[PDB]
């Protein structure tokens, strides 16, 4: 039978299956992908270790991969983002998953290592990564197993301390050569997110990347949809569920005006806030001003905004000094990927009063307070349900095609140990698969029209440098 | 000291959580908190015995505790079977105030609880009613009518709810002392009422001469049309739909039936969240407004096969029928933000297969296997699937309610309020708005005396004629 | 040989006729009114003196009145609002009109007086007024003729001085008792505008109103459409034609948040400005705040807005002190109806440099400059073309119906010397006449549904105090 | 004094100078570029032949180039886009310019040729091009001079035959080797638009590009600003001036959802239209749908839109059949670069009635009509004033830096006979120069923060593939 999982509560599986089924209707790209490739079973023989937010949307991805023949083990890539009913449904479907909403950082890393303990013996031969954590376990352990262990002795953060301790433990406990075995078996890794892509390009440029990688983040139908439209929908959802505050009449500050900040500022303005923005990039700042946002510094915003959202991917955006200047019961949250955008650690010796899960009131010596959401981690996934299914279908269709590329379309070793992106025609295919469900009717070029603009009728329609 | 038992809530252990969100809400309701400060010293509701029937939310908890802070004795129920927020109800019970309200109580339970308002703790009856939808008011008048001998109507129910209500009146007539409804009627000093249907029926009883006590219509305050209905629904309609379904709104088509103030706010809610919004209307002025706001104005027959989301906002009946729902696309979402559960023909769906997804979310399957997603069984979706309107906008409505309670209870020594329906003056509308400006950082300009004279108003207001529409 | 007119240049008549024809297609309420009432000729025998912005839209109103049997003389109610080609077309059709874009204030009032010199002898018997200027001429003259002359020597502005000069001249030049003769013959006035309606109530309150009046301003289908949607379209139109400035990136200040201020703030926001608002009314200030506008004082706004729009109906809103504090080349304009919202008179000792018609640059002693549009008068009509035809059709269908009421439907004296409003049944009918052109499909109440909400199937649908 | 120009009326110079002065305040990037490079005179010795819309904004660019030392001759790149007062001011400043609003196609091309007859003898040594017309004349003439003349006899449109007639006339009239002489002396071309850049890459890929090229279109601070925000402001402006129609209540159709179509659809939605879009590219279609636009075919839109806007860069988008099915008095216009998106030529057999400059009513035999703007040419520039100055300052600051690059910074032959874009640091500087004018306050990265995200504090802040 099947017992190989760790979830909050398996009795949530029925509720998970109901919402998965509903999500399927909202994820036409993944469902069409099942129909197209189901008969050819291109992932038969794949052993996919997946590390990505264990949500309802990711469940539809998991089952798509399975529908295509893949064998799978899964973990979440964040401690708070798991939806426990999604995890229980996957476990009940007989797929190993180690994901609990609110697991500790120590648990998180121990679960990541369970990805590589393949059921029935052996290791994975594919990785599907969001943030590069599974990829980093392999590379760090390989590095150390070869004899370069110095870096493990000097961790740079609390989380890095736990991660390095994991690598040491695995080196002690596993058979000699375990990391080299893993690295040689991985046929490829498709990476979802800017932080992991950064790690890939760094490894690729030092010659230490161990297997081919596909950068799904820079697919057009990911990077121009996922956070732009996803954050537009899910950022205010998080804030409403956390606080139930009236947004009309409030002033909000968004730090950063990349894809995440863009979608986040739109979410708050559409909901009725008067939105201010900070930026270090003069082009991004100009975009913000042209969209009608006042562009200011955090020192300017600190005493006056009602709501603060960090969206920079940098560190020390909202400091202790900012939060001391904040008005009483100002709301503070983060939708960047790490919890160091806000100086959370500097608040830990203040009085915290829990309101409900992922909502805390923090009181300062002068007795003014702030409302912190999700302890300064991803507010959309921590306080609500993350991005809705339809946009995640686009990202996850890219992931599915990327797995097929690496696992089934590398007979000629067109993918070496470097970072690739999907070709534009597959990118366009992802979009195509999502048009019928929302009633889009695409115009077909006549031959004379296609020649007139220098494209084939069937695409690709734009050069590879086109920015959309 | 002694153990308090005079309540019915889901779980008393939610009281600490309720108290926490009540405290947060106080900061967001400056109108109520200022009213506490102003009238606290004079205790204008000392001696008031207020029976309240209003959605037992966090926001209503602040209203309740405002009434109490002004001296009132209180018993409370919700006015909708799904609108209660169980932590708010628990906090009120823990404060020793009788409350009978559970999210997801049945209709039969609902009406039993309404009756409990009138059994005053320690003896006697209420002497004030704070009503939302007229249910407490109707119980008194229907019982009085039957107690006086006119009983035929009790055997003529037009809905399941009327069946249950008429059964309740019959039971109360059998169980309570003779003359009970007359006694209640004699002791009620006034009612304040917030809703369009509640107000409609007050005016109708007034014209018929059957209204039993003075009434104040707070529904025609500028607050209800221009703030509560408009901005509340703009904020809370999509909230309800998101929590119920987690669907992506960008890319979807939505249909809103009605374009009065609730449909205005509802359509705005959906458009701001990224839907393409269509609207239906029977009023050509309201329809022309919708068109001018950029909404396509179509019939429900037109909308039925093509919208992804349907929202009823008409206050009328039989808006979305069994025929319309048969024609909808698979897994269209249907919900109601008008006040009664008959805008959608929910009763005609009960012979079909219902699969419950989670509280207030059900998937309904037709014989051709096509499905719809029904929110809150056709009842107020913002309150059923989410947390209703946010605290800041309820502050103004609830300040109006408090002011109306003061007027009827404390300011009727001269009988300025007969057995008729009255409205608060514009000076109160301006004062209530003014109480909210500082919280959201509004800097009001002060007219100089010459500018005041030039436009023909006093520097302190009122600034508009009484027929001004804002 | 028709000579009884004054226009800038009669050669523009052909161009005027073409745009009048286009506007008819855009004004279905007026054209439906011609079809319904043409056979009966209810305005046969009416002698309408009209004082209302001589635009293409007003030309369609004029010709609607004429199609119903009216004899007409016409003037503009503002010195910059005339569209010279519309005026030419009216004159070319044999209708006396005295309206030149850019006429002087003295000419303006001379022209108002010509309304009452009926061609072929006599006086008018109806007034259609916008702003109350023609009504005021009759009442001030009557007042003085009856012996109460002192006010004629107490002017408080240049315009009052000119108006009182006109009254003195007419009393010297016309037959004794002329004003009483006019007053006796005017069957009614219909008044369009808040300023004129306030003049009407003053006089009705005092018992000095000389004839019945219908307040068209407070039709729903005027005051919930005319200013709200008209200014939303025409305010930025005026600013763009006058200055061609980029509105995205700029900050705008709107004084006033009545229906003109509501429409004006909307126009600017939709055009990409960040909009701020001043108000004295806490209900309107709270509306503005709930719509996401920052509500501030003009002292706060003066050094930081790029664009200033007064919309108050009050005086001394933007002062010389405000304008000295403004940034170099800030834009200032007015869409309230006088020209004392901004302190224009106080600017007349400064160096003015004309850029083009209705656009001037005013230089202060410190060399900073402001850009003044239409000399502080109505900016949508002065720098552009006013509200677009469609929304004016609703207002002007109201006017036509009000003229019919007073002229043809007062045989029983239901309208005494007081101010009346059109009934809601007519208001709903005005709305109905515009629905098909924009493709609205109205739902029809079934009888049980009409009974359920307490209305007749055919309306009216709302109580008389409903605010929409 | 100075005689070498062709403009509509030199008396318009004073008016031109006033609006240029006003634009200078609105174009800080250009004025700051004058401040920075003026003392260096980087364009001393430059002989720039410019082909670009002779607007007020282009005047500031021309005078900027002159201020940096350039000798200049100029023409418009469209027969309707000239602003006559701008042209007159330029002429009056002593700069040869040949640009009249409403010039004929034959005049247009004859003027283009006048660019290359340099005043005082010789040829230009730089080209500043918008749409590649000046570039094409040089390369077409070279190709024929080299002996490949067959193409000049196979024309396909009216403008094509005029262009080939021009080339033949110049070959016949000028000395032998004239185009080779021009090509030898052209140091570089900077090109502003998609159409022109497309021609450039094609020539560069065939080895036939005759001189270095900089593609200014794909600067981020051009492509993500110019038509995104420019069309958002200027498309409805053109429609309003041309027709004065109420946009609220109306349905509009935009063909295309590239940057021009994105900005155009926004222009119409913000003005109050319900907006439908067509697309052939499924990614762009998905973008339109996610922004809430209904995505339809032209066959679907033809009988129900009130307003049609072509923005595809393609041909045969709105056909005679489409137009026969449009409702009476539908508005039709084009904001793509040539007049073949709409089948204007097929309309030349019907009754055209001119309303006013650039506005025509076209009658079909069944008497239904359409309103055509600018005879199907660039509506924002033909019916109004094009993009406002502020956004053009960014475009034109890029142009100035491109001319400096090619003329003054090619001592090491870093620019060969291929197409280049400006470096990201210069792109960032362009945005930087515009921030203060709109009150943007940019955050400065701390050293530790810049390290953390992998950039220098002074930028570049994004990789070269970042899409913004
Ligand atoms: N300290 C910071 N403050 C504001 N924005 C930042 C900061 N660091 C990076 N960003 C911006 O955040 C976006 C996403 O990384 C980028 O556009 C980047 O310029
Ligand atoms: N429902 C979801 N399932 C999986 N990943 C998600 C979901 N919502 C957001 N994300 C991802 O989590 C981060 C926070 O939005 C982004 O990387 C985003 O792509
Ligand atoms: N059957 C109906 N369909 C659509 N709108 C309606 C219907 N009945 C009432 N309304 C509208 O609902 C709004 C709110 O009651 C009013 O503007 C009213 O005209
Ligand atoms: N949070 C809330 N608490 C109490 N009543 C509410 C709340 N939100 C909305 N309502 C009321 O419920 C109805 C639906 O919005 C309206 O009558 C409104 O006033
Ligand atoms: N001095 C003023 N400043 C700002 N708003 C004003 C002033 N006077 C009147 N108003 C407002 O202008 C609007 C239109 O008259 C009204 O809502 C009124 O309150
Ligand atoms: N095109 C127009 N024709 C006639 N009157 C107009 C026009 N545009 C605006 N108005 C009136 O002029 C004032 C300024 O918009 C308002 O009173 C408005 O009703
Ligand atoms: N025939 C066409 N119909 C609709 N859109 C088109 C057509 N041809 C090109 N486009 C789109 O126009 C945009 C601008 O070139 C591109 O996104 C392209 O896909
Ligand atoms: N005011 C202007 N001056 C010069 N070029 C312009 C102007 N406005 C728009 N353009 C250009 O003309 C085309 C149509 O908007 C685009 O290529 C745009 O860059
Ligand atoms: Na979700
Ligand atoms: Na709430
Ligand atoms: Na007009
Ligand atoms: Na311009």
């Amino acid at each position: 039978g099947f017992t190989d999982y760790i979830v909050k509560d398996i009795a949530l599986a029925d509720f998970g299956r109901k919402e998965i089924s509903l999500a399927e209707t909202e994820m036409p790209g993944l469902m069409a992908t099942r129909e197209e490739y189901g008969p050819k079973q291109p992932l038969k023989g794949a052993r996919i270790a997946g590390s990505l937010h264990m949500t309802i949307q990711t469940a539809v991805l998991i089952e798509t991969l399975a529908a295509l023949g893949a064998d799978i083990r899964w973990v979440s890539c964040n401690i708070y983002s798991t939806q426990d009913h999604a995890a229980a449904a996957i476990a009940a479907a007989g797929i190993p998953v180690f994901a609990v909403k609110g697991e500790t950082l120590t648990e998180y890393w121990d679960y990541t290592a369970k990805l590589f303990d393949w059921h029935g013996g052996g290791t994975p031969n594919m990785i599907l990564d969001d943030g590069g954590d599974a990829t980093m376990l392999v590379h760090a352990g390989y590095r150390a197993e070869q004899g370069d262990t110095a870096f493990l002795d000097k961790p740079g953060s609390e989380e890095e301390e736990i991660f390095y301790a994991l690598v040491k433990r695995l080196l002690k406990e596993k058979p000699k050569g375990w990391f080299a075995e893993i690295a040689k078996n991985i046929k490829g890794v498709s990476e979802e997110t800017t932080t992991g892509v950064h790690r890939l390009y760094e490894m690729a440029n030092k010659g230490t990347l161990l297997f081919p990688a596909i950068n799904v983040n820079d697919s057009v139908t990911k990077s121009k949809f996922d956070n732009l439209y996803g954050c537009r929908e899910s950022l205010v959802d998080g804030i409403r569920r956390g606080t139930d505050v009236m947004l009309s009449g409030k002033v909000a500050m968004v730090a950063g005006f990349g894809d995440v900040g863009k979608g986040s500022a739109a979410s708050l303005r559409q909901a009725g806030c008067r939105v201010m923005v900070s930026e270090v990039d003069p082009i991004c700042a100009l975009q913000a001003a042209m969209e009608g946002y006042e562009v200011v510094t955090m020192e300017d915003a600190a005493p006056r905004a009602d709501i603060f959202v960090t969206a920079t991917g940098n560190k020390d955006i909202i400091t202790i000094e900012h939060m001391r200047a904040m008005k009483d019961r100002a709301i503070v949250c983060n939708i960047g990927h790490f919890d160091n955008e806000i100086q959370i650690a500097s608040l830990r010796n203040l009085k915290w009063t829990n309101i409900k899960p992922q909502v805390d009131e923090i009181e300062f010596p002068d007795k003014h307070r702030i409302i912190m959401l999700s302890e300064g981690r991803l507010v959309n996934l921590g306080n609500a349900m993350g991005h809705p299914s339809f946009v995640m279908s686009a990202s996850f269709t890219n992931q599915t095609l990327a797995q097929i590329e690496l696992f089934a379309n590398n007979k000629d070793s067109k993918y070496a140990k470097k970072v690739y992106v999907l070709p534009k025609t597959l990118d366009e295919k992802v979009a195509r698969l999502h048009l019928a469900k929302i009633g889009v009717k695409l115009t077909e070029l006549r031959k004379d029209q296609a020649d007139y603009i220098g494209v084939k009728q069937e695409g690709p329609y734009k050069s590879d440098h086109y920015r959309y």
